[PDB]
């Protein structure tokens, strides 16, 4: 009766709330991936800056 | 920089996730237990229309 029709309204909300729950999973997922790429794009500016004053120190004595 | 940015804009986004997801946890409770009180409700009414009938063909014999 109106237990009926309730069971189908909790069962509704439940799903909304994790259909919600995944899009915002989605959204974190692909902004940490943004994150990652970005935090590795910086690590390997760092590596080869300091790799050409090496090269850049070692060629002034030669 | 816009690493920085995006660290604060990503705890951002899970913390709004966090509080929607408490607040459909919490639309939830309160459906299912407005369904138990009515599920108890129906459960006394049954229970007691046998009990009256068996009254009723107890106090015939009598």
């Amino acid at each position: 009766i109106s237990i009926d029709a309730l069971m189908a309204k909790i069962k509704s909300t439940m799903m909304t709330r994790e259909q919600i729950q995944k899009e915002y999973d989605a959204l974190v997922k692909s902004s940490e991936d943004l994150l990652s790429a970005l935090q590795k794009k910086k690590q390997q500016e760092e590596e080869a800056e300091r790799l050409r004053r090496i090269q850049e120190e070692m060629e002034k004595e030669r």
